């Protein structure tokens, strides 16, 4: 009961044996919000967001089941949920038992991510540190590239002597998540209805496809009743998105799709938001198209933008600032979510998760005792460049698409 499911005609997912569609938001920070106030977290804070979610239509969050410090390294959640290999901080995995039981509590599903090519939850290149012994993972900052920080993480999946060896304590994060007894309510996680699926990593950048099929498969076993997800961006060709999703222990498809990151949108350009929507329209059309072959169904797990900076284009922190508008933002997020409810009344797309709820955050107030100014961009970033805030403009588009997607989701139960 409850389990969420791919349909047998593999083109949705189903929830109590009815079309289950996503109305999703990334959040990320859940664990370490709802963590006590002891290890940083502020938990009437996150009951209070994950309420506000439920007042615009969400059901479903995408969240970060990993951390790894150590926990005096830039650029990083902190405290981490795992500042050594197999040691855990338990004030921090008691935020993440209430961040699923408050899930359940609005009946919420979760997208439990279990881990992280990028280094804002330690991630690949922590292990790869762990395993090496050699603590200066190369940040892309100062004079060192996202090229040089991606060939360093890869080596996870990529070097022969490495990879087994960082494999082995990933399998172990794994395994201590999915047999974690949730302390507040009492389910075993991989018993756990509230979570929908376990997904591999966010953002895995040209893994081999003998790594997906190996995890995915150590993943099935550990929680066969779950859903298992790739975390693949499908940034790249339809190759590439094979790689990633065409295994029996994988059963749907993701995309992420990041205008600005990617080199296509310029948001301080008062004339450049048409690239976007242009590059999103096809991104979406061409997406559906992959996953349809391997007849899987997709769900557009990150997408997003930033604010108006093109008002005030030579100011740098005005595109950060919570008082700038972001009606780029919202014609962007509303052009997108109109183009998937067509796409899912034709059984063709499931829905999305945009990137992400900052809530009561916000970019202007102080970081807390740990360095955590906590809202939607994660530490690798500057703080509020895609923040949906409680107020923003962007809430009522993002209402109005659930309630569209909702509706749909009724249409196709008929």
């Amino acid at each position: 009961f409850a389990f969420v499911k791919i349909a047998s005609d593999g083109k949705g997912f189903t929830r109590y044996g009815e079309p289950y569609l996503i109305r999703g938001a990334n959040y990320w920070q859940g664990m370490n919000l709802g963590a006590d106030d002891c290890s940083g977290g502020d938990r009437k804070r996150m009951e209070l967001e994950i309420k506000q979610m439920a007042e615009m239509g969400i059901n479903n969050l995408r969240v970060m089941a990993s951390s790894e410090g150590p926990d005096d390294q830039p650029y990083r959640m902190r405290p981490s949920m795992m500042p050594q290999p197999g040691k855990y901080n338990e004030g921090v995995f008691v935020g993440l038992d209430y961040l699923l039981d408050t899930m359940d509590r609005y009946n919420m599903t979760a997208v439990m991510t279990l881990g992280n090519f990028w280094q804002w939850s330690g991630g690949f290149g922590q292990y790869v540190a762990w395993i090496t012994g050699n603590q200066t993972i190369p940040y892309p900052v100062g004079d060192v590239t996202y090229d040089e920080f991606t060939q360093f993480a890869a080596r996870f999946y990529n070097d022969s002597e490495i990879a087994p060896k960082a494999n082995k304590l990933f399998k172990d994060h794994i395994y201590t998540v999915q047999n974690r007894r949730n302390t507040v309510n009492g389910k075993i996680y991989k018993e756990d209805p509230v979570i929908m699926s376990w997904q591999i990593a966010n953002a895995p950048q040209e893994a081999p496809a003998s790594w997906f099929e190996e995890i995915s498969t150590f993943i099935k076993k550990g929680a066969p009743k779950h859903l298992v997800s790739a975390g693949l961006e499908s940034k790249l060709d339809e190759y590439d998105f094979d790689r990633a999703h065409d295994h029996k222990n994988i059963d749907y498809t993701t995309c992420h799709c990041w205008v600005e990151n990617w080199g296509i949108y310029d948001p301080a350009d008062p004339d450049g938001l048409p690239h976007a929507n242009e590059y999103m329209h096809d991104f979406l059309e061409s997406r559906s198209k992959w996953a349809a072959q391997l007849n899987k169904p997709i769900v557009m797990e990150e997408f997003g933008m930033a604010r108006d900076a093109w008002r005030n284009p030579e100011d740098e922190t005005y595109k950060y600032l919570p008082s700038t508008p972001t009606s780029h933002k919202d014609e962007y997020y509303q052009k997108a979510f109109n183009q998937i409810v067509s796409l899912a009344s034709n059984r063709s797309f499931s829905g999305s998760n945009f990137w992400a709820y900052g809530g009561e955050g916000r970019s202007t107030y102080p970081p807390n005792p740990y360095g955590m100014v906590w809202l939607g961009d994660p530490p690798h970033e500057p703080h509020g460049w895609y923040s949906v805030y409680s107020n923003d403009t962007t809430v009522q588009i993002i209402k109005d698409y659930n309630a569209n997607l909702l509706k749909v989701q009724k249409e196709l139960s008929k």
